[PDB]
């Protein structure tokens, strides 16, 4: 059963040719899947950060200054969001899994101060396989944008790792909404952005700006086998390859063909 290696020495090809082809080509919908795949199998051959560095580099020469960066779902934010999940569903599980508008306003800060507080002093217990994913992202961003640029790491994390799990504890209205608003405050901190038109959160705009430098310290500290895809897209991930990696692809596949 050496379909297991041959198809892996295939995807893991050096230069990234069969992967820039699977990506430039594979179905828009099938990108959540292509990320589970690409990420999980480049880890195992020790070439992860050649995969991440590629997918980040490209989606950085897009952007238009880096506040559009990694927000929304291209195939690099999906890859990203995956590294985040897999590698850190423990820290975030054991960092969180301890779980009259002047009283409904003196309280949303006493917990937010306490929650955010755990966040930004728990970098000592930050998993080291993630430090390298952030370090990686960090220096790619910096290739182009050193107007902060640690800020991109910080927005990417809070938006797509913490705040997901804080709103809904499903990846781990009374308290549920009492989390969603902390989540509004905490994204405001990460983003270096104040409340304007949305004028019920106007009041916390001073809690937000009091620990934006405090949130950078911690960002700065923590940054320092399916196939069905191939077989179903083979004449197009070969017409692509025409600008012997394909011969290898086309001979391997001639030797297979999946039932379902």
């Amino acid at each position: 059963e050496r379909l297991v290696e041959l198809v892996t020495m295939m995807g893991d090809q050096g230069e990234l040719p069969i992967a820039m082809a699977l990506a430039n080509v594979v179905p828009c919908s099938q990108w959540d899947e292509l990320a589970r795949v690409l990420v999980t199998l480049f880890d195992s051959r020790h070439l992860l950060y050649q995969l991440l560095w590629n997918m980040f580099s490209k989606e950085v020469e897009l952007a238009d200054s880096m506040q559009t960066l990694f927000r929304g779902n291209s195939l690099a934010s999906k890859i990203m969001t995956f590294c985040f999940k897999v590698y850190g569903a423990t820290y975030l599980q054991k960092l969180l899994d301890p779980l009259s508008l002047e009283e409904n306003q003196r309280n949303l800060l006493q917990m937010t101060e306490k929650f955010f507080h755990a966040i930004i002093s728990s970098s000592s217990e930050f998993p080291p396989q993630l430090r390298s994913v952030c370090h990686c992202l960090y220096q790619v961003v910096s290739q182009r944008f050193p107007q902060n640029s640690i800020g991109a790491v910080g927005s990417a994390m809070f938006l797509r790792f913490i705040n997901p799990a804080i709103v809904s504890p499903y990846e781990a209205p009374i308290i549920e909404r009492g989390l969603k608003l902390m989540s509004k405050i905490l994204q405001s901190i990460a983003n270096h952005v104040l409340f304007t038109k949305e004028e019920h959160m106007r009041p916390f705009n001073d809690f937000v700006k009091s620990n934006f430098d405090a949130a950078r310290r911690f960002f700065l500290d923590i940054a320092s086998a399916l196939h069905r895809l191939l077989w179903n897209n083979q004449e197009k991930i070969g017409q692509y390859l025409s600008s012997r990696p394909f011969d290898k692809m086309a001979t391997l596949l001639a030797y297979l063909g999946p039932p379902e």
